[PDB]
């Protein structure tokens, strides 16, 4: 197996249209999570959400038109174009951009969505049933496939290599990121942009997500504080929007290029709860073999372990991680630092785990974890330091990334800074 | 990287319930294609389908009942009822059905669909657009999910190994078995349930793909013609329905236990167009790629090819993947079958892969290639026999499967007969 780096980084969050921004107030404890102002939730339980802040670029604000043209736009749903969005980032961050033959047909791309084109497929619904199918659009489909990032991403950048998706709720991202560097370390690639996206802030989504009552409900007039992971008085997680993308290459590939290097990918672990099709295991035995499987592949004791960064929605099940991390850290448990950046950005579901990946990155960069928001009162009390309210500048050399999906699919991811 | 070989079939197909039969009536020459009578297309262009037999169970007939409880039926869209049936089957023929802790956690699911739930996103919309939110079922989410096929068949069974899920469109199929032989190659797992399924037989679907003239539409009076790879007079691909599934199984796992071996998956081939949203290359380069990477992954030569199977939709595109095959077999062009068996159970979307690896499989165990059904008068003459008609009694120890999805993604992979 070849080894694969991560050279470049693209994000457009609920704190900014880009990486750099988007960090810089996640550490300054900035949230982006408040009530929605742009369609009408006042039959709504849940009527807040972690949203993109919209602008003309400038101030760390996102204009969509920057990276796709308005008519474009109007094909698509938005999934497609935050994607578009975070590869135009990452590419330029990597200063990656192929051109001769050899150069494109060797760099991919394996973008996913947990939900992919949910709102375009209700509208559509609504144009079939009242002015009938010949006023359907030529573009429904293609604008509605959840491969369509990773297809559209492609065209507009000429990248020949592998061609891919994956669609796993919120872990979703993480399996991008594991696939991606899988390909890249047997050959079939040497570059792959990697990640996933999400659009979910709408009313069929919102209706959905609070008909399971998966959502924070007590907090819409407070929403700053709706988010808290850990904390006893959590009740559901916070939706939010947007799309994460990392350039994964073959180290000697960006070694001969010059290429910097952020991290190193070296550890990913799968996993099923077989449980339940909504609720994890109430025994986090799934999410520990993840883990496990995840450190085994990347040859890391857990006496290396500096930071992980928890799946932790705000939502009952914060504590079975917390209780499975330390059954994995056993001794080690006081010195890991472990924090919920949902608490900042909301649940960004299919773009969760890319999202979470990239501030991994950052940490090992910048050395420091970023912090757990709103965590006033613990529900249990812990040896792990769960970074409540303000980040901790510490060593992070080594670091663990967890994602757990609905369905109970589960990914693990490990990255290291890389010396040699 | 450890070796893997199919164990286990399952199906749920437009000619019949099961894989036997399915197969049986394939090789008959029988069509599942027929008019839709279930809903209303009388203000439809496309009037036709590929749809399972519905029935008792009894002579090859489909009852989901037997498969789901009708209240759970009612809870989940058609996709992830057919995936569960498959994996029955699979699992059935497999003879496993993991019980240990050992056995469970080593088992994994990986099942795609290129659409999923369209069909029940659109009624939640006509809801919550006529009754409000608070009449969305609490339901809603879990049902549509692509991802929750591999979660509700991963419950069933108590399979907690990697529990994963890809959408690629048309290549759902062939990348779920990829990437599931991979896991195992790779030691993540040792037995994984893999394939595709896809439910897209309805108003929205068919509205949708009329809309970007990807149908068939002069054939509604004459359907069991309408599908006809190659032929001159072909007009668009005709929509089906299903899933199947394989059981992948780590070699020694598999003789120690001593299953029955149906054949060894030896290569796996991804690629990119960058070319257009719905369209293929015209110049079938990534086509050629894919084949050539799978080829090369499985350490064969052209000159070993015995069958193709090829990705042929019936649509004008059809004499690309031709010519793309003819550069990659070169002299060895008039060795070769290739066939379309879109011909007989139309374009199965997500699953069309999977059930057409399924066929590799028996093409095989029986040494028989499959007819392209409808194939009158050919566009271009080729080298290459496409087995017009009737299938063709010959040798067949190896053998290549073509997969080509919207977006431009690409999947190859290669089979072989297993000696040892
Ligand atoms: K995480
Ligand atoms: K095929």
């Amino acid at each position: 197996m070849r080894r694969v780096v991560i050279t470049g980084l693209g994000l457009v969050s609920p704190l900014a249209g880009d990486v750099e921004y988007s960090w810089k107030r996640l550490l300054e404890g900035k949230s982006g999570v408040r009530r929605i102002t742009e369609f009408d939730v006042s039959d709504l339980s849940c009527q807040i959400a972690a949203r993109i802040p919209v602008g003309d670029g400038t101030n760390g604000t996102y204009n969509a038109d920057l990276h796709m043209e308005s008519k474009e736009q109007r094909k698509v749903d938005a999934f497609i174009v935050y994607a578009i969005a975070a590869a135009d980032q990452a590419l330029a961050d990597a200063e990656w951009f192929p051109k001769s033959d050899e150069d494109q047909i060797c760099t991919g791309v394996l973008i996913g969505s947990g939900i992919g084109g949910i709102e375009g497929i209700v509208e559509a619904g609504y144009t079939l049933r009242d002015k009938g199918p010949r006023r359907i659009s030529p573009f429904f489909i293609p604008g509605r496939l959840i491969n369509l990032a990773s297809g559209y991403v492609s065209i507009k950048y000429g990248l020949r290599g592998p061609n891919h998706s994956v669609v796993t709720a919120c872990s979703t991202g993480a399996h991008a990121i594991g696939d991606a560097a899988r390909l890249i370390a047997l050959g079939d690639a040497d570059v792959m942009l990697a990640g996933g996206t999400e659009s979910p802030i709408n009313r069929i989504s919102l209706a959905g997500f609070s008909a399971c009552r998966a959502l924070s409900t007590c907090r819409n007039d407070d929403p700053e504080r709706a988010s808290r992971p850990y904390d006893v008085d959590r009740d559901g997680f916070v939706m939010g929007e947007g799309a994460a993308i990392v350039v994964l290459e073959e180290l000697e590939h960006a070694k001969k290029r010059g290429a910097r290097i952020y991290a190193e990918i070296i550890g990913y672990g799968l996993s099923g709860d077989a449980y339940h099709i909504t609720a994890p295991s109430e025994s986090g035995e799934g999410a520990q073999r993840s883990m496990m499987a995840a450190l085994k592949r990347a040859q890391v004791n857990v006496s290396e372990l500096d930071y992980i960064n928890a799946h932790g929605t705000s939502t009952m099940a914060d504590v079975i991680e917390l209780a499975a991390v330390e059954r994995v850290l056993g001794y080690y448990a006081p010195q890991v630092s472990m924090s919920s950046t949902k608490s900042s950005i909301g649940h960004l579901l299919g773009a969760a785990g890319a999202a979470e990946a990239i501030f991994c990155v950052l940490a090992i960069r910048d050395n420091i974890a970023p912090a757990t928001l709103n965590l006033e009162n613990p529900s249990i009390e812990t040896k792990i330091d769960l970074v409540p309210h303000k980040p901790r500048e510490r060593k992070i050399d080594t670091v663990l990334s967890n994602s757990f999906g609905f369905g109970g699919t589960n990914a693990s991811l490990v990255m290291r800074r890389f010396s040699e």
